[PDB]
């Protein structure tokens, strides 16, 4: 229902521009602009809510170009950290608005927000005020003012910060579970690659204002497009190695590189801290020294210094949570991992 | 070197009070206060520093009660958020700032310098002043100058708030290493779980301004003492079942309630997302439906509902990405869990 043609808008200061970007989200589609603070992720939410205009380029949605329309002129639905529910209206009034200037007949307005506050577990609080309730609570108000209108576009803002940890993960399967219902297309903004892999259907990688990648969290994961994609979604260990008898050496074993890499050239070798095996062993021929592990539940993880300084992070399996303790030499088993050219 | 003596400061607002606080730290110990906002945790980390002072109580540091002395008159070094860097001062002068008010000799203040930005890796930025350098590296200019001193105590008030996710854990790791090497007393304000099982030797779990629980994070994590606990460290499906037969019904499974709790009572029964195993089934005889999955890395998350409509997340091996599709049926195997009175 989205489709950004050649959009640019770009900012002397560096951060925000957005250069030259396109591509196309599907009708019903979850997608999370994820991308390092500056990346251009912000302007491009923005560009699609009409409050920011490109310098080229165009913006559709629903097959409609609406690159010179006004946010109130377009399908879109707005819950951002930008917003603040009218503190002096009941939760009933506040959901209302929307609905209120669709010119809708006072009947019809008021069985949209029933219908509304009862899916979103607010019946109980229609007649209560916003600082009444739980920040928690008042996000799920928030999100049913902006669907009241039944907007074709969701747009999220990071809406969520300045919130607790748990509760922040519970409004992100709470988001989730609406959209499902709902049925709309929604576009959040985040710099948290482990929230964008568990809501979206699809992950837009922004760096430097360009698209680095644009795929399924599995797709963005296993195979990623560059170096900044591959360091940027999911946990890794990232080294330089200079390529040598078509192959770099990493941890006492020999990594074959692509014949396209020419003798001599560095590339960056990245392995997960899950794709490495640790075994005792003697200092004498050990990789590497024990710095410490912290037990975090599903998981172990221990860091390790090479011989040549380099600190490893490493997953190991709950069941190990006591085997590596400080100081100890061990020797290390890369089993996966992914080679780019620096 | 830390320890509270039936410490008490109570808000008339709830949120911030501290009720009757007891604890001792170790020395060289890096402690993480863990709790939900306003639990009681940023004021214990502010009476240790002497910006608050107890109602009741005493706050002990290196066997030496400090009660009322004021922060000047505490060995202990401040880096938080309420800080700020000195704009129009270079990284040096930054960070001898402390080393200036010991009364230290120019040529030792130097050294002081000098070795503590060599060891943070702050050399090449010395003569460069905050609005040059990125936050990250911001942030180590504030860890030098509080360190400086050689402060007893280190006390962080979520100084990486405000931070991208990725740069916010690359520092927790750095802080973590200096911790070690300098060989410092730690203690860090944190309202995310997974953060204080990372970088903490022991947490204390804070709660309506009570400890709930003061251990490692695997004591935490493995043997939480309350359900609090249980529910607010690591992840968690939590329901309620009343007990009948000494046993409560989960997911088709008995599972037998100690004797001690009685017939009729209603209990919380705690399941990590990790702990379930799923299975095909029939609709006829399946436990629940999926709704969904998310590739989330290391694992695939799976939330599913069941005929009473209980929604579960459950956490499934990544050599298992493909095999549950929404709508299908599945049976449920519950491995480990906890259970505690209502
Ligand atoms: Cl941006
Ligand atoms: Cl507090």
């Amino acid at each position: 229902t989205i489709e950004f043609v050649g959009v640019e808008k770009i900012y002397p200061g560096g951060a925000r521009s957005v250069r030259g970007v396109s591509f196309q989200i599907r009708e019903g589609e979850m997608v999370g602009l994820l991308g390092p603070s500056g990346s251009g992720k912000t302007t491009i939410l923005r560009l699609i809510a009409g409050l920011e205009r490109p310098t080229k380029g165009d913006v559709w949605i629903g097959g409609k170009r609406v690159t010179d329309l006004p946010p109130q002129k377009r399908n879109v639905g707005l819950v951002f950290q930008n917003y603040a529910l009218f503190q002096h209206m009941t939760v009933y009034d506040n959901v209302s608005f929307g609905l209120r200037e669709k010119r809708v007949p006072k009947d019809e307005m008021d069985a949209r927000v029933r219908e509304l506050l009862r899916f979103m577990r607010l019946e109980s609080y229609a007649n209560r005020f916003p600082h009444e309730l739980s920040g928690g609570q008042q996000q799920r108000v928030a999100l049913a003012r902006a669907l009241a209108p039944r907007p074709q576009v969701l747009l999220f803002d990071e809406p969520f910060a300045a919130i607790d940890t748990q509760i922040r993960r519970e409004l992100r399967t709470f988001v989730r579970q609406v959209h499902d219902e709902m049925g709309v297309t929604s576009v959040f903004v985040t710099h948290d690659q482990e929230e964008a892999l568990e809501v979206a259907d699809r992950v837009l990688v922004l760096h430097e204002g360009n698209v680095e990648q644009f795929g399924t969290p599995e797709e963005v994961y296993e195979k990623p497009g560059t170096l900044f994609v591959a360091s940027f979604i999911g946990e890794s260990n990232v080294w330089t190695r200079a390529v040598q008898n078509g192959r770099i050496e990493v941890a006492g074993a020999a990594l074959p590189v692509d014949p396209a890499v020419s003798e001599g050239s560095e590339v960056a070798v990245v392995v997960r801290p899950k794709d490495v095996e640790l075994q005792p062993a003697s200092e004498r021929e050990a990789h590497a020294q024990v710095v410490r592990s912290a037990f975090k539940g599903s998981y172990s993880a221990c860091w390790i210094r090479t011989k040549d300084g380099e600190v490893w992070e490493v997953h190991v399996p709950s069941a190990d949570r006591h085997r590596w303790s400080p100081g100890a030499w061990v020797h290390m088993n890369v089993t996966r991992w992914f080679i780019f050219p620096r």
